[PDB]
């Protein structure tokens, strides 16, 4: 598979393991801690996915037993930031974890996201955007939804997190329950700020 | 800004210091549901206070309040808030329920918006942009049917404790939900009296 | 059984289904709402412990299906007080479900109350107190931890509500997780208004 | 209010307009662990600002920030705060996490007030009557062993969002609690760094 990445350098590595989780080996952080993984389609089962955020081996939740990202070098990413680059909308019917060091992690679709008994584990704050990641000298700048109709739907079976949650949609349909530390839903076409803080709005003449 | 309906499901409104509007809420049935209409029901800074007590006692936001006479011998375990008029509600400060502590719904099918707006002492709280179900006087859930009014969350956002429910065709959001746990339910719908949902309308 | 009704007019007739959960048929509201029951003993077992205040047939949670409360005259309580009058401390170790109409629940067990494991189920607002209830002609004042040294234990299998919480006590001591809407927790020696607004305390000279 | 220790694992603390104190917390660990150590550490009404930030943005207690130069290329995962003095602490107002969110822990083994306290932007937080356990510059746990002093909740309480841990020889408490869930351990014990406890010293 349900997550498969880019080609480019921005291309996690993706296996699977046992009973079809998959474990994604997130890229390098860059100089702002920003692991920036690019895909061609993100999709999340029943079985989960795990982040591999670890300087040392261990056990996951989702997973079993996994060993550190070679990917890493002696520095854990601080935000994990999962973008679709295709036209493919996002599915995420299980949990995702981040293995290892905790950290904020980020699903950006501009194409749509639908969580349907979805989750976040040791994620520090967790963020779901129908919009696109808006970059500028390659440090982070923020999120748009401008220009975009596209729908943040949450299933029957809900969401939950533990931590913190952000929703950033042009739309938000919902048939079932959130459980989260606190919610940010930010709805329309706007920009945000890194922390979702609104900067602009599109509004129709 | 909160005017109560003339018939006799209409609660005695009054006003004290800062502006806060305290609610004598209409005698509850014997399931403990306390039916209340409004031609207005819109919450200010100062907030409002529903008076579910059987004895007199402290306030948070109102200060020393006596019993509510419509009350014989029980508290509502339900309030139930609806708007019979076209106006929608405007929620920009606290709605407290003083006494018994019990279940707050606002019923508004004209729209609801929550600007700053939370629940103190309540059991679980819910905006239903849609109308209460009833049948032989008692209640047997909520209808967002035929219906595209907005649930809207302003920029101060929503706190509450515990659970709540958001119920509407359609809801818009520019700020944080605090709660324990959110039902959410957009969309043209009927529920139960606990917001398990039972129907919807669909497009053909 | 664990719950034995006291003998007076204030003793609320008890009894177990199957699995040994108890049903208490909690004695008839006075004029404020209040249903006050007296017990010898107050313990709650693993099989849990289930309040009837229902005016109409139906399913407990705990409990299977159980009729009406004969003793409520056309009326469910608002407040269920259940006080030990004896010298026994309590033992919560399982959950205790308002049937019927939810209420609030009020624990006054001046020996002692050690909850593990122990939750509230349909209860708008639960209350565990090691004091006495205040009356005065009959009316509900509040309560006094005063000249008490007795102890509220949570235990390792914690507590859980998905309503309001108050912890009432001379002392509080804690190994496990509370999971309730909101808590509010009074230690030492004081008297309190029926909301548990603090209106005076003992403190040595 | 807050005075950090002269060692290198003193933070640089400064404050801002209304008096908001802000503190740019030391380079973490590989693990993500920031460790601070203060000669003192009280919260006023104003509040206090962590800065875990690699850019530059909007602190919601104290304002445009910089990025905190301390951090080199990753941000704190916990963040945790040690008094090693003798100095109870009080805290009287909110302690938020600028920049990437983070779990806060509070360890003063001389006593600890919470009145008025909170937590904005963490994903747990803890205060701990007590000490953190160190093993070859690695956290392994906190210890409340041959320690009588005092974890107190005021009147004003205490609020946080999501995960609350209350570690102290006693507790006592005057108010509210509001979290998700709270993990509260009294007596003498130690601790793993999720809190798990592992031992217990008791009388003979």
């Amino acid at each position: 598979n349900g997550i498969v990445p880019d080609a480019g350098h921005q291309g996690p590595d993706v296996s699977a393991v046992n009973g079809g989780t998959q474990v994604i080996n997130i890229v390098t952080p860059n100089n702002e801690g920003i692991s920036h993984n690019q895909y061609q389609d993100f999709n999340v089962g029943k079985p989960g996915a795990v982040f591999n955020n670890a300087l040392e081996a261990g056990q996951s939740q989702l997973a079993g037993h996994l060993n550190a990202n070679s990917n890493l070098n002696g520095q854990a990413a601080s935000l994990i930031l999962n973008e679709v680059v295709s036209r493919n909308p996002s599915f995420l019917l299980g949990q995702q974890e981040v293995f290892g060091i905790a950290a904020e992690a980020v699903l950006s679709n501009p194409n749509g996201i639908t969580c349907d008994g979805c989750g976040f584990i040791n994620t520090s704050r967790s963020s779901l955007v129908v919009g696109n990641p808006l970059f500028e000298n390659g440090q982070l700048k923020g999120y748009s939804t401008l220009n975009n109709t596209n729908l943040l739907s949450l299933g029957k079976n809900g969401l939950n997190t533990t931590g913190l949650l952000d929703l950033i949609a042009p739309r938000i349909d919902s048939r079932g329950k959130i459980t989260a530390a606190e919610i940010s839903a930010f709805t329309g076409q706007n920009t945000f700020s890194q922390h979702f803080d609104i900067l602009s709005s599109q509004k129709p003449v």
